[PDB]
């Protein structure tokens, strides 16, 4: 669908909208929210953006979700998309 950006270490309140609205005030053109059982555990997701430029603006704050603390936030795409 879009660009995409990866996340590992997500908390017991992980949701698709949770993860991308902390990545920043961004708009993923898609999300996949991916975890242990049901959205509560170690989460392991990827999110699909309006370009390396939407997603690199996500690459600005990393540490910033889990009770103020950190997730493996990393690009994996190119602005093609």
């Amino acid at each position: 669908t879009g660009h995409c950006v990866h996340m590992r270490g997500l908390p017991y309140k992980a949701t698709e909208n949770d993860i991308y609205n902390f990545f920043s005030p961004l708009n993923p053109v898609r999300v996949h929210i991916e975890i242990g059982p049901d959205g509560r555990v170690t989460g392991e997701a990827d999110v699909e953006f309006a370009t390396h430029e939407e997603a690199v603006a996500a690459m600005s704050k990393d540490r910033a979700n889990m009770q103020h603390r950190y997730i493996e936030l990393f690009l994996n795409s190119t602005t093609g998309a």
